[PDB]
């Protein structure tokens, strides 16, 4: 079990102010639903040497900070202490229904941003949902009430391939092996990729972003507290975008 | 209208080798299309003296035909007589869907590379079609299929500053003051700013880049056709891409 990798203290030190006052989701991130999603991805945080396991605990929860951030840069303990602070998308102006077939909205729901991944789209609620043995297309706001569906939905989302992207788990593990296109495409294994699959289309291949500054700020400060190197290529600044 | 400034034969000189069987864009790209986009963007190619007016429109076919070149260093008449060879993205491998709620994608269709600027992107058809009064949303392909549609696509980047980038436009006709980010980032007017905002986060402040010299082979070859000079800062070797 993950546990022993990542203790209670070494999981609230890392989220170390998502219960302040100041942040919406405060008491719902909770250590044990974190533990108890876990579970139902084997292969999560148990792939690899230690080193290995803590670069994916790390890297996962690099990334979903980044998607729930409250940091700024005087924030106390710096911006990267400040993952995990907000629970639903601000000021959501859309209801993220998309035509589908397979995926028709519910009647009155919206598919706006929920939880550690910020889920957004009844197209990605309906085959999560599936994944994970829940009814979201119908249930969506599950995903910001009942806080081991909340992780699930993150570890659905980064354990899943979605051609042509590889799955985060892949990448982070080192058992992802770039395509000759990948190669040429600058696509090389490392946290780059998994911000690459995260949101490609709008943050890789532009040279130097804040967004991909503040993904690796979490994912270099979780490492330091789990005492394991980066690993490379931490940047998608030269990285093609995965396809859609 | 550009007529008088850039003529039929001009045009057909500078894109030589586009309607070549070679070419999988042979006979879309016509003159006509071209002369028709640009009265649909008041100021393209009109705005300042004469060479400045001349060093616009080589600039923007210079762009557009690195962005659609069939070249290659041993091509007939070399390399920068092959720009508008390509009309759609060769293997996209992808639909080009970023999920947007303000410019979400429609099923079925795809964003891939299209016409001389190469658009791309829901989150680029969604804004370009909204200015250029089409829905590209729905109708992206729009940009592969009407030839006006096409080149407006590609006046329509030139043309349109994005915060922090300014308009190739402005950049290239002078117009463009530099900001104090931009002059510590070594961002200064010419052509090679414009590759900046078309690219720069891949070829900008980074070295040498073959892509770089190709847009600055085509600038230069347009520019001697008109009998123009290039002016200066060609290549953005030393500039940190815009935000």
């Amino acid at each position: 079990d993950i546990s022993k990798l990542i203790s209670r203290g070494t999981f609230d030190q890392m989220l170390k102010h998502r219960n302040d006052g100041a942040c919406p989701a405060k008491g719902f991130y909770t250590y044990d639903a974190f533990i108890a999603a876990a579970k139902a991805f084997p292969g999560f945080g148990t792939t690899g040497d230690d080193a290995t396991r803590k670069r994916e605990i790390a890297a996962f929860l690099g990334q979903t900070s980044h998607e729930t951030t409250g940091g700024w840069p005087s924030a106390p303990d710096g911006p990267y202490s400040w993952g995990y602070c907000f629970l639903r998308e601000k000021n959501p102006s859309s209801s993220y229904c998309s035509p589908s077939p397979t995926y028709p909205c519910a009647p009155g729901k919206q598919y706006y941003g929920r939880g550690p991944i910020q889920l957004s789209w009844n197209y990605n609620y309906g085959p999560c949902g599936k994944a994970i043995g829940v009814d979201l297309l119908n249930n969506p706001d599950l995903v910001a009430t009942d806080p081991v569906i909340s992780f699930k939905t993150a570890l659905w989302f980064w354990m899943t391939p979605q051609s042509p992207k590889p799955s985060c788990h892949n990448v982070i593990t080192g058992i992802w092996k770039p395509s000759a296109a990948d190669q040429s495409a600058g696509r090389v294994p490392g946290y780059g990729a998994t911000t690459n699959i995260i949101n490609g289309g709008l943050e890789c291949g532009q040279g130097w972003k804040p967004q991909v500054e503040d993904r690796i700020g979490f994912y270099k400060r979780y490492c330091d507290i789990f005492k394991v190197g980066y690993g490379n290529n931490l940047d998608c600044y030269n990285q093609r975008p995965f396809g859609s």
